[PDB]
């Protein structure tokens, strides 16, 4: 479970990717949520490059290039945007210079990436772009510099999200192959949609899962594998399942509690 972020008072970066639309925008939210809510001050602000923003669609507000704190969180913000450098470089700073402006420091940026897959791009820009500068002055040595801060993992962890299905999971295994290429931290992956013990006409799905589950445990002993139950709108009923993203989900609660957070939207059983 992802308590060590939940805590991590030491993280500036935190890249939530998760191509698939499985509530990773949701996974987002709850970890900064969570975050914030268990950091009780020290406002993080979280960013989705997210091109559909279903992140403004998720908190219950609209947002978009300029901060603004939701509604009952003392201490945190929230954004959203859409050559592929360009969008990332410079919009990337415009958040950046962006905050440093708008008052002093503040802490952190949740980052969902853009499912897009295009956010692979928008990581290795100044990788090979401090190439060119060496062998071709400001942000010159920045580059070396944050180039190096980001690889550095006690800065910049990534954060990988998946559905039990397998085929997430093979991209899910391109796709560290990948980060790990770039040398960033990665050591975390939390999952979604998970039914657990009549709906055992439902069970007999999850029995499938269960599996999958398994391949994942034995596939990746180096990484968090946070269990997570089951797209929600609202500030509470977010919060409330952040609440099971930090503290280890558990089937005697989960139980009750998500028995109640599913009647809260309007879903005598029936799958059809
Ligand atoms: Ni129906
Ligand atoms: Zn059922």
């Amino acid at each position: 479970n992802l308590h060590s972020l939940i805590t991590s008072t030491t993280h500036k970066w935190i890249f939530v990717g998760g191509k698939g639309g499985v509530g990773k925008t949701t996974s987002s939210c709850s970890i900064a949520i969570q975050m914030a809510l268990s950091q009780p001050n020290k406002q993080f602000l979280l960013i989705s490059t997210d091109p559909a923003h279903n992140l403004s669609d998720a908190f219950g507000e609209k947002f978009g290039k300029d901060a603004r704190k939701v509604t009952g969180m003392n201490n945190l913000s929230c954004m959203e945007i859409d050559d592929e450098a360009l969008s990332f470089m410079e919009v990337m700073k415009h958040i950046k210079r962006q905050e440093q402006g708008e008052g002093e420091t503040f802490d952190t940026v949740i980052f969902d990436t853009a499912p897009t897959g295009h956010t692979l791009r928008f990581l290795q820009l100044p990788n090979t772009l401090s190439k060119l500068l060496e062998k071709f002055n400001e942000l010159k040595a920045n580059v070396e510099t944050i180039r190096q801060q980001f690889t550095d993992p006690d800065l910049t962890t990534f954060v990988c999200v998946c559905i039990s299905e397998f085929l997430s999971l093979y991209e899910t295994e391109r796709l560290i192959q990948e980060l790990i290429s770039y040398d960033m931290d990665v050591n975390s992956i939390i999952v979604n949609q998970l039914l657990f013990a009549n709906c055992k006409r439902c069970q007999a799905r999850w029995k499938m899962q269960k599996k999958y589950l398994d391949q994942i445990d034995e596939l990746y002993e180096d990484f968090h594998v946070v269990k997570m139950p089951l797209e929600i709108r609202g500030l509470n009923n977010l919060t409330k399942f952040s609440q099971f993203l930090n503290k280890e989900y558990n089937p005697i609660t989960d139980g009750k509690v998500i028995y109640e957070l599913e009647d809260k939207e309007g879903l005598h059983h029936h799958h059809h």
